[PDB]
């Protein structure tokens, strides 16, 4: 539910490009998520480019490289300027009516694995505000980044626009991705190994986000991971080189037109049901978001719910007990939620105590 503007810098607008984003100095694409992504073809985006000349789209390099693939996404190719992650880099904002001149400071810092997610650091005349995107940080890796620290302790930070999906107490934990890797890695490891004919079914929804699974994955079996289409990844050997568009392979990917139901689907969506007219022997898996409370104890990270059909513990956001460490740590004056799981209302008072206001 972010609309684009943090209250400290309201003529920058970051993953949200319709309504008043529409008057924006400066864009800022955190990740190629599509909910991050509203209004970044529209023709009234298209018509306001061609008479503000002078504004701009940032994001990482990874994502300037994804986005120009891209047939829909090509007329910002002149106007789309990468920023090197943990780089502290001066960008001025330019009023095309009074001419109003603004600097800011921007430094990208990771937010997890998904290819070019990052967090903005912004750094201005009206405080220094943090946009975190989509994130799932390791334990003590937001201690470690020396750009959100000044002398020692972490910097006079303004407000936190955070990714809140989880934060109720109910989310109090999720397993690691360390744990959710090597989960889905030996389930695939156990079926594959057994034969030629023996495939798995990733069924992952989003077309973007899960290229750190198919590599892990890929590495570490020695087979390439089938997808609908690789071409975003064509400058990105180490993604690029773990996938296939030949449905010919072991482990599987690929996606059902999305129209389709789940109820509807009765084989890999690439067709492919046999190879030497040998049935292949499918199992599928859904990564899938799994909790537990503050006073339970994790269990399996794998969930069998059939002879052939497994959930697979999966996240692209941080645990309620993880976005509290995260707050903890920054001690921000302010902390907006980006997400709601409730109302704005249950979430900004659970950040509440966190936070110096
Ligand atoms: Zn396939």
């Amino acid at each position: 539910s972010f609309e684009g503007q943090m209250a400290e810098y309201p003529t920058i607008s970051i993953d949200r490009f319709d309504r008043e984003n529409l008057r924006a100095r400066a864009y800022f694409l955190s990740a190629c998520h599509k909910d991050h992504m509203k209004g970044l073809r529209a023709p009234t985006l298209k018509r306001r480019l061609e008479c503000s000349l002078k504004v701009y789209l940032y994001c990482s390099p990874v994502t300037k490289e994804l986005l120009l693939t891209s047939p829909k996404y090509r007329f910002w190719k002149k106007r789309i300027i990468s920023i090197e992650i943990e780089t502290p880099t001066q960008i001025s904002l330019v009023d095309e009516a009074s001419g109003e001149k603004e600097e800011i400071v921007v430094t990208l810092l990771p937010a997890g694995h998904c290819p070019g997610s990052v967090m903005f650091l912004f750094q201005g005349n009206n405080g220094t505000v943090l946009y975190t995107g989509d994130f799932r940080l390791a334990q003590g890796e937001a201690a470690r980044m020396e750009l959100l620290h000044s002398g020692g302790r972490v910097k006079d930070i303004q407000s936190v626009y955070l990714d809140t999906t989880f934060c109720d107490p109910r989310f109090y934990q999720i397993p690691s991705r360390e744990e959710c890797l090597s989960g889905v890695l030996e389930l695939v490891r156990s079926w594959i190994t057994r034969s030629p004919y023996h495939v798995v079914w990733l069924n992952c929804k989003a077309a973007y986000g899960y290229e750190y699974l198919f590599t892990n994955l890929s590495e570490e079996l020695g087979v390439q991971v089938h997808v609908n289409k690789l071409d975003m990844f064509r400058n990105m050997p180490e993604i690029l080189h773990h996938l296939t568009t030949d449905r010919n392979t072991q482990i599987h990917a690929c996606r059902h037109p999305k129209a389709e139901e789940y109820f509807q689907w009765s084989k890999l969506p690439c067709g492919i049901t046999s190879r030497n007219r040998i049935p292949l022997h499918i199992i599928s898996i859904k990564p899938s978001t799994m909790w537990f409370g503050e006073r339970s104890r994790k269990t399996n990270v794998i969930v069998r719910t059939g002879e052939s059909s497994y959930r697979a513990c999966f996240s692209f956001h941080s645990s309620y007990s993880e976005i509290k460490d995260f707050l903890s740590y920054l001690c921000p004056v302010n902390a907006y939620p980006n997400v709601i799981p409730t109302t704005m209302d249950k979430v900004v008072e659970i950040l509440k105590p966190l936070c110096r206001s």
